């Protein structure tokens, strides 16, 4: 590469490949993403995004467009949560560092919002950690400026809504809170169908009274079938009985009703939030 002294294939991402790379005139390392093309709109509204700056938020350092190709550049981190939690499997996330890692997610959600920007596609591989304690959001405006692990993709979107809300956020993010505290991924759905049955067996089919309109949703089928709904006392313990009113707020069927970030805030779960150490293998 004529900018980048050296680049190395970190793997393969939710747009190209992404790449180490190490800026030949300053010598920064950063997170380098090749955009797999084949769009004016998009160079301009991911443009925007280089203006934002959150703590919990990873830093779009540059849009680089030449040779016909687009290429971003990101603050890079070390690990991404994917990885600590596979390195935490067998002793679990400590709680205080579980609670501390919801809450600034939270934060970076609520800004992201209140800058009218969204994810649609949060996820442990766009969640990245570094050595102080941080945690950041990877990839926030991107999906709506382009147009697959669907695990924590929000029930609307799985019933064919075309219609994206902040919602979708906060159920990616109550999904991973629970993959936090239990060690195991909440809905890991094989497919589309087998994502919306994993979250109906646990979570109930829903229906007019809890989802008005659900059963007008695109993909809706009456045929579903009707799961009644699992306590959340089964599905994430030891949480205690804060954490799990949290949980149940950001996992609502009806995005309308899903708590806010900035609502979530103020939960009575971060009544007692710190900013630990993790332990960082690298
Ligand atoms: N080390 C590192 N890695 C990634 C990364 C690498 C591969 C995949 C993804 C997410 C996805 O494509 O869904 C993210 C970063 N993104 C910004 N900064 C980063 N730093």
């Amino acid at each position: 590469m004529e900018n980048f002294e050296k680049v190395e294939k970190i793997g393969e991402g939710t747009y190209g490949v992404v790449y180490k790379a190490r800026n030949k005139l300053t010598g920064e390392v950063v997170a380098l993403k090749k955009i797999r093309l084949d769009p004016s709109t998009a160079i301009r509204e991911i443009s925007l995004l280089k203006e934002l700056n959150h703590p919990n938020i990873v830093k779009l350092l540059d849009v680089i467009h030449t040779e016909n190709k687009l290429y971003l550049v990101f603050e890079f981190l070390h690990q991404d949560l994917k990885k600590f939690m596979d390195a935490s499997a067998l002793t679990g996330i400590p709680l205080p560092l579980i609670k501390s890692y919801l809450f600034q997610l939270l934060q970076g959600l609520a800004f992201c919002h209140s800058h009218r920007v969204l994810h649609r596609d949060l996820k442990p591989q766009n969640l990245l950690i570094n050595t102080e304690g941080a945690i950041k959001l990877a990839d926030f405006g991107l999906a709506r400026a382009f147009g697959v692990t669907l695990w924590y993709r929000a029930p609307e979107i799985l019933l064919g809504c075309k219609y994206y809300s902040t919602a979708v956020d906060i159920w990616s993010l109550g999904c991973i809170f629970a993959e936090m505290v239990t060690r195991r991924a909440l809905f890991p759905g094989d497919s589309e169908i087998d994502q919306l049955f994993r979250i109906f067996r646990t979570l109930g089919t829903p229906d007019e009274v809890v989802w008005p309109g659900v059963t007008s949703m695109p993909d809706y089928k009456p045929s579903f079938p009707k799961w009644a709904r699992q306590d959340f006392s089964k599905v994430v313990p030891p949480l205690d009985e804060d954490g799990r009113s949290l949980l149940s707020q950001m996992l609502h069927y009806d995005p309308n009703k899903r708590i806010s970030a900035k609502a979530a805030l103020a939960h009575p779960f971060f009544q007692d939030v710190t900013k630990p150490v993790p332990h960082l293998r690298l």
